[PDB]
C-alpha cells in the first residue's frame, strides 16, 4: 500500500522536528530519517505509541505500539514492542540527525504505523535490560518531549 | 479494523478544535463529530486532504483526498472527491459543532482517511457548482485555517 510518510514532532519545549519514513516494498524495511532539534545532548527513547490522539498532547498517545503484547526491548531483539525503534543521538549542538532501518513497523498491513504517534522522549531507552517493571513497558525513557502523528505522504 | 480515529486542528491563527470520527462497521457510515473554535460566523470548507503531511504548515497536505480522480462536489454528490465533507457552520460565538456523517469515507480499505489531513478553511465551500475551474477543485473554499493529521484513536 503506502510507501512514504512523514512525521511533524512538537511539544512543550524547544524539540521539533521532521521525521521520513520510506518502504519500498511492502514485505520489506522501512526507512527511517530526517532530523530532530532542542535535544539535550545523548541518548533519546525513539518510540511509536499506540495512538494518533494528541487531543492532550503526547500523553494521549497511549503506551508503545504492541500489537503483538510483548514486552519492552531493543528493535534488535525479538522480544519488542512493535513500536521500539531504540534510541536516537543527538549531538553537541542538540540535533538528531535519525538514521534507522526497522524491519518490524511497516507502512501497512497489521503493523501499519500510519496514524500512530512518533514520541522522542527525555532520557535514553534502556531496551529493557534495566531491570525495573518501567524497563519491560517503556525502557525508562521518562517524559514524552515532542510527538507528531505518522502521516501518509507523497 | 481501526473503529475510532481524533484529529486535533492547529493553525497560524486562532482557528483550533478536535474532531473525533467513528465507524461501526467497515461497510458502514463513519459519524464525524467534535467542536471547531476562533472561525467567523457561517459556513467554512471542511475536507480531507490528501497527505498527512505538516511540514510546511497545512499548504503540505495537498489537495483533497481524490483516489477516483473525480471533480469537486458536496458529500450528497455522487461526483465528489472522498475527501469532500461539505461545509460546517460556525455560530456567533465562532464556534463550529461539528455534527456530519459520511458513508464514502472511512476508517479502513481504500477510501481510508486515517493519515490523511483534515483542513478547515477560510471561506464556504461552493459544493462544485461555482462555474470555475477552482470549485472543480476545491470549491472556492479559500485558504486553509486549521488541519491535523487524522489518527487512530482508543
Ligand atoms: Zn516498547
Ligand atoms: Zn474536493
Amino acid at each position: 500500500m503506502a510507501t512514504k510518510a512523514v512525521c511533524v514532532l512538537k511539544g512543550d519545549g524547544p524539540v521539533q522536528g521532521i521525521i521520513n519514513f520510506e518502504q519500498k516494498e511492502s514485505n520489506g524495511p522501512v526507512k527511517v530519517w530526517g532530523s530532530i532539534k532542542g535535544l539535550t545532548e545523548g541518548l533519546h527513547g525513539f518510540h511509536v505509541h499506540e495512538f494518533g490522539d494528541n487531543t492532550a498532547g503526547c500523553t494521549s498517545a497511549g503506551p508503545h505500539f504492541n500489537p503483538l503484547s510483548r514486552k519492552h526491548g531493543g528493535p534488535k531483539d525479538e522480544e519488542r514492542h512493535v513500536g521500539d525503534l531504540g534510541n536516537v543521538t543527538a549531538d553537541k549542538d542538540g540535533v538528531a540527525d535519525v538514521s534507522i532501518e526497522d524491519s518490524v513497523i511497516s507502512l501497512s498491513g497489521d503493523h501499519c504505523i500510519i496514524g500512530r504517534t512518533l514520541v522522542v522522549h527525555e532520557k535514553a531507552d534502556d531496551l529493557g535490560k534495566g531491570g525495573n517493571e518501567e524497563s519491560t513497558k517503556t525502557g525508562n525513557a521518562g517524559s514524552r518531549l515532542a510527538c507528531g502523528v505518522i502521516g501518509i505522504a507523497q
